[PDB]
């Protein structure tokens, strides 16, 4: 339709048009001073049937145009207001590319490295991908802050459940676990998240990279001794130790990832 309105409304519409025009022109010229920040939430992790946290093409990001010389605290504060979550309920884990070609979340001190600029933390990476960790909507409502994480002794291990009967991977979230903690002690948490009976026999693997799924033969050892080069973002793939799996197309997780690699 043709434009209609009072002189008050016409001037206001013209003032708003020039305001956007001036803001867009400044953004076009100051383009070199800004960097794109891609935020990926844990809901993009469930449903993924391949290697790593998500498929680089299927994943949905919340992109933020951040100035390069802005501090980490400046970004967290702006992210907290836009997402609708308090600062104590959120934590940032930047997606860092490993030497083997895998993209996993890395540890970042949201308190000590707060003074550091967004450009130095990203290492001149444009766009920069960060995993936003949030407390469950049920737990976050009951005034519960994000659990305490020790950068020197605690690690963030991601859990995946493989079902040979349905040829599928089922995301079982992440866990804050100390390095000294034994693999045997992590078994009830795996049975809990997968929806299995207490003390169910499991076969454990480490998703190192596509085609490499190494089996954890001993559960009586700590996380550091069982997983080589133990870091934040390491994946543990578990499945039932049942004779029903033998009749299936891909009885093990190791055979599943090998089939996925040669697709």
């Amino acid at each position: 339709l043709v434009p209609r309105g009072s002189p008050q409304q016409l001037v206001e519409r013209l003032q708003e048009e020039k305001r956007i025009e001036a803001q867009k022109r400044k953004e076009r010229q100051e383009a070199h001073l800004y960097m794109q920040v891609q935020i990926v939430a844990e809901d993009q992790f469930c449903g993924h049937q391949g290697n790593d946290m998500y498929d680089e093409e299927k994943v949905k990001y919340t992109v933020f145009k951040v100035l390069k010389n802005s501090s980490l605290a400046e970004f967290v504060q702006s992210l907290s207001q836009t997402m609708g979550f308090p600062q104590d309920q959120i934590r940032l884990w930047p997606m860092q590319a490993r030497s083997n070609g895998t993209k996993r979340p890395a540890m970042l001190d949201n308190e000590a490295d707060g003074n550091k600029t967004m450009i130095e933390l990203s290492d001149n990476e444009n766009p920069w991908t960060i995993f936003l960790e949030t407390v469950d909507p049920e737990l976050a409502a009951s005034g519960a802050t994000l659990p305490k994480f020790d950068k020197d002794h605690d690690v963030m291990l991601f859990l995946k459940m493989y079902d040979p009967k349905t040829r599928s991977l089922n995301y079982c979230g992440h866990i804050y676990t100390p390095i000294s903690c034994k693999i045997r002690d992590l078994l009830p948490v795996m049975c809990d998240r997968a929806g299995f009976i207490q003390d169910t026999s499991l076969i454990l693997y480490e998703e190192v990279k596509p085609n490499l799924t190494e089996r954890i033969q001993d559960y009586d050892v700590s996380l550091d001794k069982a997983l080589d080069e133990l870091m934040d973002g390491d994946i543990i793939v578990f499945q039932k130790d049942d004779p029903e799996n033998d009749n299936s197309e891909l009885p093990t997780a190791k055979e599943y990832f090998r089939d996925l690699y040669h697709r």
